[PDB]
């Protein structure tokens, strides 16, 4: 045997695998249990620590995808199969991975923790897109990333009640950060030097982590890819959670709080999945139904008051966006959008569209929204049209929440790097109108490109291989340097452009956009 | 004695005087009195026709300036003083003036009707800048301009009573024009031509007389210069027109209309201008005390409900504005603004400077306005400040009402020509920060630069004659054209620029702007 891929963890020993990758091997632990499985009683409820196990735990294949929905929109396309479910669906998810440079390092290394995203209804560790092996090769670090529950298991909340108490897949999370404190020494991580990072979901998990106090002793650093915890879809409030809750038991034949999540409990995992999107209240995209809950808890305020009102000092966070964030989702509800077409919607459309888009507002807040968005030159151009409607879903979802959260670290002490992403993968099965979509910076950061399987161009590989050192650099220092990549600051506004080309740097996330939603849109929905 | 000097109309016979002019003569008749006086028991009351007089009135001067504020802001500053009185002040002052070739046209002649601006509170036909003598000869027609009342004395107003049913100036206006109808004729003009067009509160003026049927069958064809019924200036509702006129009253002295009246009839003339600015609500610039009211009578509803309700086919329409129509007012109350430096305001200036420029409205209108008009990259550079704050009041005050009016116009069956007069003179005597403000494109549609005795280049002097062949050509045929000026719509929304270079044709009366001012705020005032 090897004794490389032999690890004694405190809850007993692993078997390990070697990786084969165009740079070397690596060390890879997969489907490490780090709760008990939230199974039958423990169905919503907070994550368990693992009992030790006496003899070995085979540590060699990617353990289940935790219960969720499997997007059927596109069947046997791989725009969206790629991030689909590739292990069976199982309650008993709770597994983390790790990886390390081969043989394992001796020395203390620099850990990165990736929480992946899927709006809190989705996702695996097991994904090829996150696959760690490339990061660990090229920039000898250890690499972590964990399964956490999602949808109803994750986030069903009725708000008050022990049973269903929310936010049960964040306390997951923060469950494989402890874990990763007790013991990545064992595999040569350095408990000391942790930066979580993630995108979309992930992203916004990683925001709660910063501004939850039990949580910010387990990390260091933080990178948030195209999401916040402001973001308008990453929280709830109790009142809307607990008729979320309420609404699902009812839809599944159920029936006290106490009598309705055991009632819940009963039903299958898949027939909980099957009503998930039917508790929206409204036509929407980019809004899942179970989403963290600020209940004064895990959150104690909003995390718009939380940033607002946070000394930020001693963090460095690096932060950023795709050119596109918006295109992406109005094949999931706009009208008159397909990927298979070129999607030139009409006035009529693009209106209606602003209503799927920003749901849930006063007709005046939609005017708003449309009198920001219209070329007054150009009201009923069907292009223009197109770009704008991914404009305000982008806008709104994704870039303004992250400026927001941007110019208030950076003003309250924080340093803050702000990146767009600008490359479209050579790979790319989405059409060309929808840019560079959601999601799509992912496999340069783990490096994919690097596989030789896959047919990615020669500059797309030294494009990887860049934006690894530049993560990779953040990690070790909190600064991406090594043409120089300045500090993003409230004032300056300033972050690089992502791309083939050399850094430029550049001034304003959408800052005319981001005022709107930011600074007057709040104060009009308040009177 | 001199043949041509001497007309006859209905109310008696009338001797002229011949006037010199760089292309030849003209026949003057000024100063023809249309009105009884309306002084003592007469003040506030709506204009009676003048009894006819035996014998020759001698129409040789201009006469008296009707009773009004004077300008003190910059004494002895041509700026200023250019529009300040040049004839002594009177009640007594319902004149009218009538400028026809020399000899006296052989065949009916198309008739230009002037009516100056000057907010409602000041002006007069006799300035400088309204000598009509150069229109008449170089383009052959007879032009008319008329005195009528301003401030309290023409539009005070307790809406009911008979004793001050508000509105008089207007019918002052709507006198002349019968009487341009009836006697017109006998000095070489046409009475089915009768072209109006006016300047600010004139425009206005102009605007008003197409919403109200009794005037309409007065004239055929219009032109508004940097000015609309419409404006949020140019009227007032009921009760504020009420309550300026009480509290006018107390602040002089006075307790019943009839007695609150009666009681103010007794105060000099002088008294009541002494207090005019006094009963503005809040602190304000482009804001005049006494205006036209919406009373049902000579306005059936508002300016902008008659706009969008009326049928305009057949009637033909010219309007503009200047290149900077808000910078002259803010050195009438701005706080931070001056004429003598160079006016780089602070955020903070600008921010209250909003507040003066748009008074009375919501404090989130007003975040509103703040929205829209910073520029979020650059939030405090001063001279980016300084020009907001003056697109600000010249979009709210000219440009959006203008473009509202044209476009409304357009869709409902008139021809629409707009302009956009980008030449700053040679002589002006503002600083060079204001631009071309308010009010500066008159003097080259009246031909002033062809007076020997100014300074103004070759140029200039070429400028006002194409400026000249335009309005007439409007006036003649409804069509400025002889590069072609095409007319303007709802669509396409094409005017041109008018300055030394040939017509420039462009797209959108500041229409990203005015889609702000008339589409989005009116919907979150009343919300
Ligand atoms: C672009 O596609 C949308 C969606 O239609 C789907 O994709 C097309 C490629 C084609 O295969 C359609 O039949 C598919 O349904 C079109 O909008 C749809 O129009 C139909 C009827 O006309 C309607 O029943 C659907 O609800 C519409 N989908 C909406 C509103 O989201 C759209 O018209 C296409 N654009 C074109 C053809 O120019
Ligand atoms: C630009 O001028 C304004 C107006 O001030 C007047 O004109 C100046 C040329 C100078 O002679 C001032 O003293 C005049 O009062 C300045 O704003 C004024 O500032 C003073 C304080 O110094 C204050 O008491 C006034 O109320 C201000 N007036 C207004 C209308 O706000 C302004 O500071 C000057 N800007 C410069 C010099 O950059
Ligand atoms: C089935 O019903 C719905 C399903 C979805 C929506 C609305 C729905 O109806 C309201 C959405 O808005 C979602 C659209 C996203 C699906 C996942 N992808 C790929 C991706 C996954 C993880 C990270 C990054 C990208 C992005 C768009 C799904
Ligand atoms: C004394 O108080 C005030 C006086 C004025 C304001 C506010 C005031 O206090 C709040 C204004 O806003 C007015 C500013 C205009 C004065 C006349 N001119 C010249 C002109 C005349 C006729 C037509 C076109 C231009 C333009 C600016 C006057």
């Amino acid at each position: 045997e090897d004794a490389e891929l032999l690890v004694t963890v405190r809850g007993g020993r692993l078997r390990g695998i070697r990786l084969k990758t165009p740079g070397g091997p690596v060390s890879a632990f997969l489907g490490i249990p780090f709760a008990e499985p939230p199974m039958g009683p423990r169905r919503f409820l907070p994550p368990e620590p693992k009992q030790p196990w006496s003899g070995v735990v085979d540590a060699t294949t990617f353990q289940s995808v935790c219960y969720q929905y499997v997007d059927t929109l596109y069947p046997g396309f791989e725009g969206t199969e790629m991030w689909n479910p590739n292990r069976e669906l199982s309650e008993d998810c709770l597994y983390l991975n790790v990886w390390t440079p081969y043989p394992r390092p001796t020395s203390p290394t620099p850990v990165l923790v990736w929480i992946y995203g899927g709006g809190f209804y989705s996702g695996a560790s097991s994904l090829d897109v996150y696959d760690g092996r490339f990061l660990v090769q090229a920039e000898r670090t250890v690499l972590v990333s964990m399964n956490y529950r999602v949808g109803a298991f994750g986030f069903l909340a009725l708000p008050g009640s022990r049973e269903a108490p929310g936010n049960v897949g964040l306390l997951d999370q923060r469950l494989a950060l402890q874990w990763v404190q007790e013991n990545v020494a064992a595999f040569g991580g350095d408990p000391t030097s942790v930066t979580l990072f993630g995108e979309s979901a992930g992203a916004a998990s990683v925001g709660m982590h910063l501004l939850s106090p039990p949580s910010r002793g387990l990390f260091h650093r933080a990178v948030l890819q195209s999401g916040a915890p402001n973001g308008p879809w990453a929280t709830v409030g109790m009142g809307e959670a607990r008729r979320r809750a309420t609404q699902l038991a009812h839809l599944v034949g159920c029936p006290n709080d106490t009598e309705l999540v055991a009632c819940l409990r009963t039903r299958p995992a898949q027939v909980l999945v099957n009503h998930e999107w039917h508790v929206l209240p409204q036509e929407s995209v980019f809004r899942f139904s179970f989403v963290p809950v600020v209940d004064g808890d895990f959150l104690s305020d909003t995390p718009e008051a939380l940033i607002n009102a946070g000394d930020f000092h001693g963090l460095q966070v690096l932060v950023g966006v795709v050119k596109d964030e918006g295109s992406y989702f109005l094949v999931y509800g706009a009208p008159g959008f397909s990927k298979d077409n070129e999607s030139l919607i009409s006035r009529a459309e693009f209106l209606a569209g602003v209503r799927v888009g920003v749901p849930q507002v006063s007709d005046l807040a939609a005017e708003a929204v449309v009198l920001h968005y219209t070329d007054w030159l150009h009201p009923e151009d069907p292009a223009r049209l197109r770009e704008a409607l991914s404009d305000v879903v982008g806008d709104h979802n994704v870039v303004c929440p992250v400026a927001q959260l941007a110019g208030r670290l950076a003003a309250q002490g924080a340093r803050v790097y702000a990146y767009v992403f600008e490359h479209r993968a050579s790979t790319l099965s989405w059409p060309l109108w929808m840019g560079v979509p959601h999601g799509y910076e992912i496999e340069f950061i783990f490096g994919i490109p690097l596989d030789p399987s896959r047919n990615y161009t020669a500059e797309e590989k030294i494009f990887a291989q860049r934006l690894m050192r530049y993560w990779a650099n953040f990690a070790r220092t909190g600064d991406p340097n090594e043409p120089q990549w300045p500090p993003y600051t409230a004032g300056a506004q300033q972050y690089v452009s992502l791309d083939l080309r050399p850094l430029e740097v550049r001034r304003g996330l959408r800052a005319q956009a981001c005022a709107f939603w930011n600074r007057f849109l709040p104060k009009l929905l308040s009177a």
